[PDB]
């Protein structure tokens, strides 16, 4: 039956799923791995004319 959150949703399942979070602020590794630049590079170049 047509007849619950017609078109107008709960705020409560919005304000349940902010309630969880799943913040990151600086724990948020997820924003540096993004940069591929090779952090775990042994670069052990001779010297430093490249």
């Amino acid at each position: 039956m047509n007849f619950g959150a017609f078109s107008i949703n709960p705020a409560m399942m919005a304000a349940a799923q902010a309630a969880l979070q799943s913040s990151w602020d600086m724990m948020g590794m997820l924003a540096s791995q993004q940069n591929q630049s090779g952090p775990s590079g042994n670069n052990q170049n001779q010297g430093n004319m490249q």
